[PDB]
């Protein structure tokens, strides 16, 4: 029944509060998603001024309920099955040879709007590392989110890697460990193993003077034939 909430375009709101090594910041986002095509269009603003970490490092934190699940995979979509009451999404993101983010978010409907409210804490970062030193390129990320059921917690876990390009030519690995659990008591779908193929394209609004990120993203479930 949660699936039917995603047959059309759904407005999205995102609100993040962050503290990375004592550098506090907030981000707001607006846009919409259409799970029929796995398509997200979102614009994010740093409401506190300058973002103290690179925008690309916040993409995965800033609504996998918008994934396109093929018809033959509908029984494996935990994310929509938890709606409208929602789910908790928690991650640890380890940046190789640098610090880590720990994130806790609640994703749920408020009326007709899908809302992602996030708290992010970052620790152990190097002040002249690739994150606090803003050495990461601003282009695109693309990878696969590998999902497995967590039957004991009535939810799912996921793991994946993001390889952020460094301006001087290298790569900054971000190892992601994820858990999702329903907020409500309604039955949810516990999926067989599969993944979300995700492509995020990052751009700028030429008329926007605030520190910001425009995102066009596609999310497609795969791995079951």
């Amino acid at each position: 029944k949660g699936e039917e909430l995603f047959t059309g375009v759904v407005p999205i709101l995102v609100e993040l509060d962050g503290d990375v090594n004592g550098h506090k910041f907030s981000v707001s986002g607006e846009g919409e998603g259409d799970a029929t095509y796995g398509k997200l269009t979102l614009k994010f603003i740093c409401t506190t001024g300058k973002l103290p970490v690179p925008w690309p490092t916040l993409v995965t934190t800033l609504v996998q309920c918008f994934a396109r699940y093929p018809d033959h995979m509908k029984q494996h979509d935990f994310f929509k099955s938890a709606m409208p009451e929602g789910y908790v999404q928690e991650r640890t993101i380890f940046f190789k040879d640098d610090g880590n983010y720990k994130t806790r978010a609640e994703v749920k409907f408020e009326g007709d709007t899908l809302v992602n409210r996030i708290e992010l804490k970052g620790i152990d970062f190097k002040e002249d590392g690739n994150i606090l030193g803003h050495k990461l390129e601003y282009n695109a990320i693309s990878d696969n989110v590998y999902i497995t059921a967590d039957k004991q917690k009535n939810g799912i876990k996921a793991n994946f890697k993001i390889r952020h390009n460094i301006e001087d030519g290298g790569v900054q690995l971000a190892d992601h460990y994820q858990q999702n659990t329903p907020i409500g008591d309604g039955p949810v779908l516990l999926p067989d193993n599969h993944y979300l193929s995700t492509q995020s394209a990052l751009s700028k609004d030429p008329n926007e003077k605030r520190d910001h990120m425009v995102l066009l993203e596609f999310v497609t479930a795969a791995g079951i034939t």
